[PDB]
């Protein structure tokens, strides 16, 4: 009278990942705080293998050990409320695995004191929403490694299939080196679908472009090396209809939300020190779209150019589709040096070319954009940045004229680029031998005898400016 | 035999100010840790009324009550050891005084526990240097209002002296008001030093000016509407010469530092939703600076175009004077947009016109900039963003065309103008009425089924894309 596995929190996630690991041939234990919605999905799976609870002493109970416990509640305090409930019912040697979006210092936290009563934390990234729940997500687990590999066969099951038959999942590493990586695959979503709403606003505002046109260039452009799961999805977001035969896309209210990841990945950036300039101007910019009604009285208040293209627009797309896909590097430069040093600073011993199956980007497709970040850091694992990679290398130094182009166009129209504008700006301050930052060096010696060194003498100095 | 206030922590900062507070009347106690330091202040104050202690017993014991102890000491863990060694000592209604560079959540923290304890605590920024703490330093004390009275004759006597007489010296609000107001002024400064840095890397590598040129050109602009502190010591800076009669700025190692507070102020806009895009760059510009060696291989590897500049050289100076000046209001747009929304999820109260004395931009001078800031505010409490007050509204969309030929042309040029290029991309991005954020709202109602609001019927939506 045991199950093998046992899940709390029965809302659309816990409930399709308990189906889906139910689907594989293994026996499930449910639990929800609220009663209503456990023996909702109780009538439900009339046919699967779900053995429903009504109370946590029940629930820990019907579980062979070590037990396997899915957490699937709220994130925030419901999570630590239900860890703190299960903590004194537990046996030394269980494994709580917290499923939700979870800040990864959160995870860290848990992991820690859970670890002091002998009680193993995996927090595990799941990406692919409802759908990717049921049939098939990708799992970043994190926390003992030990406590993975207990678990690693339900994970490889339930999991996605890759096309070289593998399982999205692997162990990223200790503690919240999961919801670590969770968190900078979804920020380096933000930035790439800042960089095609951006692509998307000088289609329509400067080339004039109609909904007809701008999917089917979307589509063109999936074809080759902008290659992902968003530029096909945006391609057919275009074509979707509405009442009127218009296109619902320009219907939706154009404040853009966000629960969290993205203010958490730049903060970290920040903390770090790591430049996150294009993935933090892709936050900031959804901060700006909300202020909706602030926006439209400013725009009745604050004139601009009228955007006017004569030249020939075709080309100018081509030079579209070239600064796309080199902000895009960037912004995986960022990102994944983002990533090395946070492995540093937490002491994760992370591999970055294991870490490059972003969901939104062509996960189980096999993104050709994605091997190439595998390749470059299984070359060269020390490699400090993904501009200085051969191929990409090669395709920023030929693809920055487009880029400035596109970048300056963008500027004397009024059409705002702060993704594009970011990468432009973060190609040419990383390449500069020399910064300005001389001049805020002698300012900062100034004010606050934060004293300089020198570039052509040794040693640290102090000038009496005035 | 009791003096009348207490300086813990015998730096130059707190022996300075000690020494303020000596020579205007007051008897002053004084302790150090480390005893070696203190007894070299009693060789450096022979004539004045310095009584120094060697315990934190007799420190305590050599004050009169209610007890005034001003904490110098060591941000962060220092103040905190410091603190939980003070409090068995201390009495009801004693107040400590936080006079370092600390986090404004660290003083919240502080100001909530020993309000427990009877004990009172103010936060307090202090800006001027080493010379301003000696002679007249800007304090912002934030914490209880009640004990800000008590301490309020003795800040007015050794606070800087504006040239209208009052003295810098206000309460800017409960616990860590004060200290979130340091922080986000020198957040402002931060801009302020990039976006000058930008304009003297667009006055050497692109017009190719002399270093007497840059010098008489930043001394013009002080002249100016842009006057402020930062300015005229900037061309302070490129007056000085070395041994060999050459510019000694050019010589400083492009390595920008900093002791926090600009991570801070990001960090912070990021948590209250506040688009601080301006200076967020600037802090990840100083990031950029601090990896010259890899920025130095960079250049080896990166090519970019050759900056030339075939026009007017002087009508491009003045294009880049308004580039500074549009640049630096949207920059305190965006900071006091960022005060407003930190006083009301803080429940401060702050009155944002007496907030605009920021150092390093001529608070002491009071100069024209930060008057038309506190008149903006004072015209009108209720104004969203510095943008839409009439002065600058006027200013902003006629130096718009400067700015917009100013980022083109770096960009085109390859200089690297990240803080030019946020102000132009937040000022098109705020102006405008409809953002390509609709379609960031279609991708995540499908990637996240996170629904969507519409622009022509109300309600919420969620839609099946494909
Ligand atoms: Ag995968
Ligand atoms: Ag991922
Ligand atoms: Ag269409
Ligand atoms: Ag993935
Ligand atoms: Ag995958
Ligand atoms: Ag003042
Ligand atoms: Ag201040
Ligand atoms: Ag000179
Ligand atoms: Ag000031
Ligand atoms: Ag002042």
């Amino acid at each position: 009278m045991t199950q093998q596995i046992g899940v709390i929190g029965l809302a659309v996630m816990g409930k399709n990942l308990a189906w889906n690991i139910e689907s594989r041939g293994y026996s499930v234990s449910v639990f929800n705080r609220s009663s209503e919605k456990t023996d909702l999905m109780v009538e439900e799976s009339k046919g699967k293998n779900i053995h429903p609870t009504y109370s946590l002493e029940e629930f820990v109970n019907s579980l062979e050990k070590p037990r396997k416990i899915l957490l699937m509640v709220q994130a925030g305090k419901a999570t630590d409320a239900t860890i703190d409930s299960l903590l004194p019912l537990l046996d030394d040697g269980d494994i709580l695995i917290d499923g939700g979006n979870t800040n990864y210092q959160d995870t860290i936290r848990r992991n820690k004191a859970l670890a002091q009563s002998a009680i193993n934390f995996i927090g595990m990234g799941v990406s692919g929403g409802e759908i990717g729940a049921l049939t098939g997500p990708s799992l970043m687990p994190g926390g003992q490694e030990e406590a993975y590999n207990k678990v690693a066969d339900i994970l490889d099951a339930i999991a996605a299939k890759a096309k070289d038959g593998a399982s999205c999942v692997t162990y990223i590493g200790p503690n919240g080196a999961g919801h670590y990586v969770k968190m900078v695959h979804n920020g380096i979503e933000y930035a790439d679908m800042q960089l095609i709403a951006e692509s998307y606003a000088m289609m329509k505002e400067l080339l004039g472009m109609s909904h007809e046109d701008i999917a089917q260039t979307f589509k063109d452009w999936n074809a080759g090396e902008l290659e992902s799961y968003l530029i096909e999805i945006t391609g057919d977001i275009f074509m979707k209809l509405d009442e009127n035969k218009e296109a619902l896309v320009e219907k939706i209210l154009d404040t853009a939300g966000q629960k969290g990841t993205g203010k958490w990945t730049s903060i970290n950036a920040l903390e770090l020190g790591i430049p996150l300039t294009i993935i933090t101007e892709s936050v900031f910019a959804r901060f700006i779209s909300s202020i909706k009604e602030e926006r439209v009285n400013a725009s009745k208040e604050l004139n601009g150019p009228k955007a006017s293209f004569d030249g020939d627009k075709k080309d100018f797309l081509e030079k579209i589709r070239k600064a796309l896909y080199m902000s895009k590097i960037c912004s995986y430069a960022q990102g994944f040096a983002q990533m090395r040093k946070a492995s540093e600073d937490n002491e994760w011993n992370l591999k970055l070319g294991d870490l490059a199956m972003i969901w939104r980007e062509g996960c189980i497709i096999r993104a050709q954009f994605l091997q190439k970040i595998k390749d470059a850091y299984d070359n060269n694992p020390g490699l400090q940045n993904l501009l200085l990679d051969p191929y990409f290398k090669n395709i920023v130094t030929e693809y920055q004229d487009a880029l400035r182009d596109v970048v300056a166009t963008g500027v004397q129209n009024g059409v705002p680029t702060p993704g594009f504008s970011s990468s432009i700006n973060y190609y040419d301050s990383y390449r500069a031998a020399d910064l300005p930052a001389n001049l805020i060096q002698a300012q900062r010696d100034y004010f606050g005898a934060h004293t300089y060194e020198r570039k052509d003498k040794e040693g640290v100095f102090h000038t009496q400016w005035i």
